[PDB]
């Protein structure tokens, strides 16, 4: 891939020239090893001027000039060689330096990047959007990013040390706090970035539910913490809780409700190289709330580690997609418009739950689509003509074309809070209404294509016109939430193209859709030439036999 293999171009060129500097260390701790054998060899010279001081001037005569000359060369060695030893601390730290600013660069990539389109992806996926796949690219990347930068770490760990044992005034001190700080500065960032939640709880949670969530590390097998697993622990927090949490402005154990087994132990996997912390058996106990199904919660997910040192210790802090709480269940429908809003709306970099006002038509289309299709599970989603049919009802307009809307905005209001031009219900709940009778029983005859639906009372009289005396198509009522409704044309006194009284699922408990269709005579063609029994076929009971009736093998009628 494009960006992806150029990663890896700055990712080896981050190990080569780790690998020069840790030669240079090598190099100069030995350079500095043998300048303080040397410095000892100086000293040496001297108390060998006193030992020397005792016999004649015949022998002193030849000692004293030798060792003066000895004295002299050493001298001249060990200052020249001291300047040497400075220069080379000097090149190591600019290196280090160098190193560090590139491997900056990197680490914004991978997580300021490729991570946030791993969430965003992870984010629309709640929408029925597209998986957003394994983490093992990033694990890969992130791991790389922690060895790199550990061994820039121990390396100037040495470089310091070297530098106490044998110190030099100047521009090297300056620099190597610098090359610390940035350092450190690396280090918490790359811990607190990859400690994200791999499977999301769900956002339409109910209390007292089993839910699950799997929070995982990137860093975990590259560094030093799968060998202590730390403690995870979830906890459900409000919208301006977790504002608060990110202004840095908590105040202790603040939170807005229980839940069960809400503390787990992460995992070390082999193979995977994987640290995560899989939360099985979750459950919400009970809720706090100072609409109830406008209302945002997250699961916040805490751990404290050390990463080798005693002293290097992170207090790392991860926020789940916000959550809509519901208890009875009978409210998920609203829930679900409050979640899809936010899954598809979400500005980049938010504050804690902060979603547009208005949005675009054709933005908010993109989102029905996609959960559209997800709900019904078929790939047959909302056509163009479907399109229009759905701004139509949402903007009480009356053109056909798709591209007049283009540029009109939806309120949340407009979306589902105000209700329809002359209705008891809002845009929102006559469209989830249709994929809810879709999804509970009308899966394949949506995918077959003998469900129509979205098509008005008039645009489905000026096409049935031209068709004979049985033809009939399937409709989506306007009137009642979930109904089907039949539209057909047989000729007689004053009306000849009729609209039967709408099915609710209600009726489809009692007789099936397919079971209603043949068991009325009038119906025979189903829109636009195809035959009824050509359709419905597959879907007509056949009338089994009972045992009372005394059949001691399955028999049909
Ligand atoms: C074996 N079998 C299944 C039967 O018994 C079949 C007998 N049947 C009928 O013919 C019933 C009996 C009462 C009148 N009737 C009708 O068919 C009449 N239709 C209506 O009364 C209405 C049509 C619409 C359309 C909309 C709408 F288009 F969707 P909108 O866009 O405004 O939402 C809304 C409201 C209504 S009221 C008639 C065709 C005009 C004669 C009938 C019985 C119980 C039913 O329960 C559900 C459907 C249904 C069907």
């Amino acid at each position: 891939s494009q960006k992806h293999l150029q990663i890896n171009q700055t990712f080896e060129e981050l190990r080569l020239v780790t690998q020069d500097t840790e030669n240079e260390l090598k190099k100069l701790q030995q350079t500095q090893e043998y300048f303080i054998i040397q410095y000892q060899e100086s000293l040496r010279i001297q108390a060998q001027f006193a030992q020397l001081a005792q016999l004649s001037p015949q022998e002193r005569l030849s000692r004293e000039t030798a060792l003066q000359q000895k004295q002299v060369s050493l001298e001249a060695w060990l200052q020249r060689e001291a300047q040497t030893l400075q220069q080379y601390r000097v090149e190591l730290a600019e290196k280090h330096q160098k190193t560090l600013q590139l491997l900056r660069k990197q680490q914004t990539i991978i997580l300021d990047d490729e991570l946030i389109q791993w969430k965003r992806r992870q984010q629309l996926a709640g929408n029925g959007g597209p998986p957003e796949g394994s983490l093992d690219v990033l694990q890969s990347w992130c791991e790389k990013l922690a060895e790199i930068i550990w061994q820039n770490r121990q390396q100037i760990r040495r470089a310091e040390h070297l530098c106490q044992q044998l110190p030099i005034p100047g521009p090297v001190e300056e620099m190597l706090a610098e090359v610390n700080a940035t350092i450190t500065d690396i280090i918490s960032a790359l811990v607190t970035s990859t400690f994200i939640i791999e499977k999301q709880p769900p956002q339409v949670l109910k209390t007292q539910t089993k839910f699950a969530a799997t929070v995982r590390l990137l860093v975990g097998g590259k560094l030093n913490v799968h060998m202590n697993p730390p403690q995870v622990k979830a906890t459900i927090i409000s919208e301006q809780q977790a504002k608060s949490l990110l202004k840095n402005e908590n105040t202790r154990n603040e939170c807005s409700g229980e839940i069960l087994n809400n503390c787990c132990v992460m995992e070390y996997h082999q193979a995977t190289g994987t640290l995560s912390a899989h939360f099985r058996n979750m459950s919400l106990k009970r809720i706090k709330r100072a609409s109830v199904t406008e209302e945002k919660f997250t699961v916040l997910f805490e751990s404290q580690f050390s990463v080798g040192s005693n002293e290097l210790v992170f207090q790392v802090k991860t926020l789940s997609l916000p959550v809509v709480v519901i208890v009875h269940g009978s409210q998920d429908h609203n829930a679900t418009a409050t979640v899809l809003w936010d899954n598809a709306f979400a500005e980049p970099g938010r504050v804690p739950f902060a979603v547009p006002d208005k949005v675009l038509w054709p933005q908010l289309c993109e989102a029905l689509n996609m959960k559209f299709k997800a709900e019904v599970q078929s790939n047959r989603g909302l056509t163009k003509e479907n399109l229009v049919f759905l701004a139509q009802k949402l903007f009480n307009n009356s053109s056909s074309h798709l591209e007049d809307y283009s540029g009109l905005s939806v309120s949340w209001s407009q979306f589902n809070r105000e209700n329809l031009p002359g209705w008891n219900y809002t845009f929102w709940q006559w469209f989830d209404g249709v994929m809810e009778v879709l999804k509970k029983h009308h899966k394949p005859h949506w995918n077959d294509g003998a469900i129509l639906g979205f098509v008005n009372k008039q645009q489905a009289h000026d096409l049935l016109i031209n068709k004979p005396d049985g033809t009939f198509l399937l409709r989506f009522s306007d009137s009642e939430i979930g109904g089907i409704t039949i539209a057909w044309k047989f000729d007689s006194p004053e009306r000849n193209l009729w609209n039967l009284k709408p099915f609710t699922t209600r009726d489809f408990s009692i007789r099936s859709l397919a079971d209603r269709l043949g068991d009325l005579s009038y119906l025979i063609y189903v829109f636009p030439d195809r035959p009824k029994d050509e359709v419905f076929s597959k879907y007509y009971t056949p009338v089994l036999a009972k045992a009372v009736d005394g059949y001691v093998k399955p028999q049909i009628k």
